[PDB]
């Protein structure tokens, strides 16, 4: 069937009888009223039941052996479904497909209806996962902390051609992967006052919120390892949330519990923007708090807490725990570390200092301003006085550093500072990180050097030594096995199956690029994809596309600097040369663009509406034909990628140079035979670099470009005045060609155009549609576009979030990865 | 070890390998961090295991034979713990008690875990349960229906001698008993507005609010039964709550849903007291509106959702349907009923209101005024407004129907009128319910007969054939069984088990009154059970009793009707006593007052902070000894009870004759062997008769001395002025002799007692004390005081839950219960 593992005699009947074991005892139902919803549980509850074992093992192990410890603290971890992933790490595949099909249902049917675990907003949150797979199959004693929102990131609904957003309640049926952990609830505290007393600070008067975790299994593969992903939920505690007696109402008392259980109640739903709002705020110390008491109380036990020197001596900290920052978000880890370790512990300012910076790092994973969380002083005031308190001492020390070290340079003072003066004071927490990390990293090489370069530049003076890159990467298991297993299956039947866990392997697919057989079905598999998708597009969203057109696809986040405008000034472009020279010959294309809006982000709701509004007109042109045709892909997430992905011919990552960060999606897109059209930002150029320059569509300004072009000034007119067909698309716009009922309705996307393009998108237009030209040019040649599909997978393997992890482990976090099975998940009961 | 069944070779292996599987499996824990709570859970779903085949078939069962079903519609639903009972219920517990006893576990430990499931206040809640218990016993298709709060009654603190309520949080770990059911959500309408549209009102523009069903097993005694409780949980719908857009912001949309989902957040603390507020109205709408739509789809199938005489006839809906109105709380359902009927599914008025009538049936729980629901209109008004239309409707027939009865008679038209005119016009709920039912009934013989002489005696006039009587009873599984197996084991020595199902069996007890051993046996299981609640006392709550003293207590809600405070005047007496002449003697008394005082019920908060004053100064004088101790019996609940009541010596039932409608704790004492003091009120009747005035203590005013008390005027200064030991009483209250510090802390309880006393404290003063003279005269008597005891228990059959529903069943549903045993719970997979 490929090789989704064993359908063994004895474990296809095994899994049989606990799917029936789970439909009755747990989910007290019977054949004649089980729904596909109810078989999904039974199966889910039957996989899950084979990785308890090896989770209590995996535990058990750590505890005895006692390993350095890794903390990765993010606000967003982007999971998506949990069933397929699980089966595939276990090799349980083949014979959970079996199973099912003697019991009469398709496995593949019940998959979809897991619901996606969408806990992240994209990029970001997704990162954390794919690192989180990474870390369980390189056996590293990893443990994932963040929030378990009852509501992630909201579900996209086009109404009229608009973007409707609507609550993701994704645990309204219940979530069978999580496992509640009472038990280990944990107090944090807000507000309050501090008081200086005879030997130390106190924080007083503070009000109390619960942390309750919720622990997920996080399977390595095919290796025995099973981490764990805590999730922390806010709960009020039964007291003071009804005991602040005098008045008031014993049934609101109890109603307005819902007020501090509000702070893990839902994903803020910012791509690469920041919004200081003090809920916001309090998640973020929220997730900081709880997660620093449970790594402190782990510590506490160790070997330390039955001897060793004996005298809880923090000294040996750093060399038992690693926390590493995910962006600026857990940032007050740093000042909460120092809080604890002195005003608790007791320990004396300096021995605590080298303690924190020791076993803190950060990475950095964007360098556009708004998206730089500064917090007002006014509110840390309000919410956290102690920590507060704690940022201006460190601010006091490392400024007093900077001075000795380049005396006189009093701007440099201002500019390093942690504390910002003007409207309001504020925090910059980017410079709090890098003070207190001993490692500062970007996600790709270019964004690590424009660190360095620019934003960062005089942090990096003052100690070079913190500075790194570590370029992001994806897991070939969900990325590859999990969405492409046809490509998958073509790849082991040549190169064997030790790829999955050593991509770089994938190399020896470049001695088949001449392979006759190979290249049919390269081409096989991808046309097979894209019957799939085309059939998935009528079934569930209904309308018609061709699957022999070229499939264009541009799919992420919704954001002026990803230029999806830049796309559609293509496609528009495209639509007026057929309606020029309607009998001219073009190359078919079905051009795919989704991604979701953040709800307040006005200008990319705009462009969402520009899109469908193309797609109105030229999906319904006469004279297009099927040559043609614009789809906004709706709710576009996890589950949703992994089904784009693998059917697209055209992979789009035009951002300008210098604003994506890394990216990943880009990954995914080479991974499973898309090619890319892009510029040189983010992973697109180390991309390039290991595919060569011949096998990628690179375009556009450079870095550089963009800089000259601002010390002279952007001025988009002059583009205007100079390409007539750019002319004539703006006029089209302007005067309603693309709504009719409401001509004036693009306004604000022209007036941006011509006047405030932080992006310059005309300045890169001529060189986007010359090199979209030469993609159509080698489109019409099957056979060399196979071979240059080859040439890219075939050199995907330095992206996998195997290479970034062995790098973070070796060279941020001190510990050596090992691909040793666990031995066994064997029964055992001590 | 006694009855509770046989401990199989076989099934303690079972029950052992089931423990560890959901210890490894469900909870993901190992024996060597396992915590007594993990094994509880463990224990739990072994347990759960058991009856969930047994509940598939029941419900199958019912499917197939399709019987008239019941539907109990009450607000409230007292359950307590659960394991124990489900293991009573199912011949499980010596067999589950050996197997954690090889486990190395003690079973009881374990059963102290479960929190008590409080969703109830009092007696109403408690009879509902105990109707849940017997109704399965009896093998009746009946459905309990109510709300799922996730905040029950509170848990009461005491604080300084006052009373501290704290949020009842039973969910926090979980509820291993219910079953949620998300694939039965059901939508619950709110506000809007009424259109009169050509063919019928429709209720427009309404505000949705969904109901997620939660189902939780009833297993009947020993038969393998396993009925349904189904209860409501409100969820916010993710669309409007989140879709009725134009600015507010989504953050606040999302954390707005938390409005909807508060109507069943947290149960009402009133016990025999009405509040109109707003969400006690939407909670009864809700639970009405959403069991209204289930019961009808059930309807719509049964064997007419094939064939029958075809045409949604409603003619047969009385004939399957029968629903139950636990007071007046969910008496929304009559004009619910004839909306859906007439509106939805147009039938004419006479034929909708004909099949209402035949299907409800109402019970009357109470005679005080301030408990009575009276809904001001406006409310109605705004949140039901079709319902308010139809209910003037009915008000309209129903009073044209009096007038033709009754002609001329104009002060009897307003004085029935569904609707009171006034400072503001309200609906009477009750008289709605009177009108709509088939039958009205009271909880005890006094309490009906009251109902036809003074509360609804023009309505006894109209239609006399409605008014019925079913006294109240408990189950003796939970009440005797469960909570006293050494008492349930001497009387099966003699005279077997069948008496468990059948507890009229028990007369046949009455030929061992004489029997030197059964005296002597019943006397030593009462000595046990006082041993180990003294010991309980000091384990949980710690400061000593003594054991050999009468244990005299009074447990119910804290009411002025219950007069907690008349029981306080006797302990003074008795103290004052014993201070006039130290060295005489008197029996030894430990009297226990425990209940629990709604938030707002002030003077109820004042009489425990009085009780707890006594105590301070009577428990630490030096020359009262052990002669005498007043304890108050903190958070009084079920799990409670079933500790005190097989210990108690001395039963209080002392409510003023003429409010306490029925009472159930008098019968819980009596059948666990407890002699009563108390009045010739509610079920305290029939319990004298029953046993012989001889051999109870009753004593004060009875109904009709009441009432001449009242038309003569009662001036509490006459029985203070006459009365040398209640004038020192009195004083001793004024001048602070029990509040040194607070002098006039006790100034609102004298103030009441001397001029605004409605239950005539005083008047019953000195044949009260007399009367406590008598029993204590009898404790000297050991030989007698249990042989009256056996008079009791002998006589107590009568007032089982079992005869009660027999009745309901018979005379007001038209269903035959029937002891027959389900086939065997045996596998089965269809
Ligand atoms: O997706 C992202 N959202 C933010 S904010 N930063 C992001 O992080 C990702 C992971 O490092 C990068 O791949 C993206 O380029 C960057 O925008
Ligand atoms: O306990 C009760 N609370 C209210 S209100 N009414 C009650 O109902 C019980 C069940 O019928 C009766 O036993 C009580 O006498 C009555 O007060
Ligand atoms: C991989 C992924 C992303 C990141 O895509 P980029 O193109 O780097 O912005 C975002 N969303 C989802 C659903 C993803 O799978
Ligand atoms: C039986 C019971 C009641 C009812 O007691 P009465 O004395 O009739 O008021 C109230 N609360 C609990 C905990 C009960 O078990």
């Amino acid at each position: 069937i490929s090789v989704r593992g064993l359908a063994g005699v004895e474990n296809v009947t095994e899994l049989k009888k606990n799917f029936n074991r789970h439909l009755h005892f747990t989910l007290v139902k019977d054949r004649n009223v089980a729904t596909p919803r109810d078989y999904y549980f039974a199966l889910a509850h039957t996989v899950r039941d084979h990785l308890v074992g090896r989770w209590i093992r995996t535990q058990q192990h750590y505890y005895e052996k006692d390993p350095k410890r890794i903390y990765y603290l993010s606000l967003e971890f982007y999971m998506g479904r949990t069933l397929q992933n699980t089966m595939v790490n276990l090799a349980l595949e083949n014979a959970c497909d079996e199973a099912t099909y003697q019991l009469g249902l398709d496995m593949e049917e019940l998959e979809e209806i897991e619901e996606d675990a969408g806990l992240g907003n994209g990029g970001l949150g997704r990162l954390a996962a794919c690192f989180l797979d990474s870390m369980a199959t390189l056996g590293l004693a990893a443990y994932g902390y963040g929030i378990r929102y009852e509501f992630g990131i909201f579900n996209q609904k086009i109404c009229g051609g608009w973007q409707m957003e609507e609550a993701d309640d994704w645990l309204r049926y219940g979530n069978p992967w999580e496992k509640a952990r009472p038990e280990f609830t944990l107090p944090v505290h807000f507000y309050g006052r501090v008081e200086h007393t005879s030997q130390g600070a106190k924080w007083v008067d503070t009000q109390v919120v619960l942390a309750m975790p919720y622990d997920t299994p996080v399977p390595g593969y095919r290796n025995n390892v099973v981490n764990t992903m805590r999730l922390w939920s806010a709960k009020a505690p039964n007291d003071f949330n009804l005991k602040d007696f005098n008045v008031g109402g014993y049934i609101q008392a109890v109603l307005d519990r819902n007020l501090a259980e509000n702070i893990s109640r839902v994903l803020y739903p910012n791509d690469n923007f920041f919004e200081g709002k003090e809920l916001r705020l309090k998640q973020e110390y929220f997730v900081v708090a709880a997660t620093l008491q449970d790594i402190i109380r782990r510590f506490k036990s160790s070997k330390f807490g039955c001897r060793d020197p004996v005298r809880t001596n923090f000294d040996a900290f750093p060399d038992k725990v690693a926390i590493q920052l995910n962006d600026t978000h857990p940032s007050l880890a740093i000042p909460e570390l120092m809080r604890v370790l002195v005003d608790l512990e007791r320990l004396d300012w300096d021995k605590a200092w080298e303690v924190t910076v020791k076993t803190c790092a950060y990475t950095n994973h964007t360098v556009i301003p708004e998206a730089l969380e500064r917090w007002p002083v006014h509110l840390l005031e309000t919410l956290l006085p102690r920590h507060l308190q704690i940022i201006y001492e460190i601010n006091q020390r490392f400024l007093n550093r900077v001075a000795a070290a380049f005396p006189g340079d009093v701007d440099r003072l201002r500019r390093m500072s942690l504390v910002e003066e003007g409207a309001v004071k504020r925090i910059n927490m980017a410079h709090l990180c890098i003070a207190g990390s001993h490692a500062v990293n970007g996600v790709a090489r270019i964004h690590s050097e424009i660190l360095k370069k620019t934003i960062f530049k005089d942090f990096y003076e003052l100690e070079p030594h913190k500075f790194q890159n570590k370029t992001n990467g994806i897991t070939p298991r969900r990325w590859l096995v999990l969405c492409n297993p046809g490509l998958a299956e073509i790849i082991a039947e040549r190169i064997g199956e030790e790829y999955i866990s050593d991509l770089d392997q994938l190399r020896k697919l470049l001695s088949y690029v001449d392979d006759e057989a190979f290249i049919r079905d390269v081409a096989k598999v991808k046309q097979e994809n894209k019957l799939k998708f085309a059939a998935y597009l009528e079934r569930e969203y209904k309308v018609h596309i061709n699957p022999n057109s070229l499939f264009d696809v541009q799919v992420k986040r919704i954001h002026e600097y990803k230029r999806q405008l830049l796309n559609c000034l293509h496609v528009i472009t495209l639509y007026n040369r057929i309606k020029k020279e309607p009998n001219k010959f073009v190359v078919p294309r079905t051009v795919m663009i989704g991604g979701k809006a953040a709800p307040g982000y006005h200008m990319a709701k705009m462009i969402i509406k520009l899109i469908t509004a193309i797609g109105d007109v030229v999906n319904h042109d006469p004279v297009v034909g099927d040559r043609l045709r614009v789809i906004f892909l709706e709710n576009y997430r996890v589950s949703l990628a992994e089904k784009v992905i693998p059917a697209a011919d055209l992979s789009e990552q035009i951002s300008t140079a210098g604003t994506e960060a890394s990216g990943t999606g880009n990954m995914k897109f080479m991974l499973n035979g898309a090619l890319t059209i892009g510029t040189m930002d983010g992973a697109n150029v180390e991309m390039a670099e290991e595919a060569g320059e011949e096998n990628f569509f690179i375009f556009g300004m450079r870095v550089e470009d963009v800089d000259r072009l601002d010390q002279r000034g952007y001025n988009a007119q002059e583009y205007y005045d100079r390409i007539p067909e750019l002319r004539q698309i703006i006029e089209q716009l302007s005067s309603g060609f693309f709504s009719p009922k409401q001509p004036d309705l693009f306004k604000d996307i022209v007036n941006m155009l011509m006047h405030h393009d932080r992006f310059k998108v005309f300045a890169d237009y001529e060189e986007y549609v010359k090199c979209q030209e030469r993609v159509s040019a080698l489109y019409k040649n099957p056979r060399e576009w196979t071979r240059m599909v080859i040439r890219n997978i075939a050199t995907s393997g330095k992206f996998s979030s195997d290479r970034t992890i062995a790098q973070y482990a070796r060279e941020i976090w001190g510990v050596e990865p090992s691909r040793q099975r666990l031995p066994a998940p064997d029964e055992k009961i001590p």
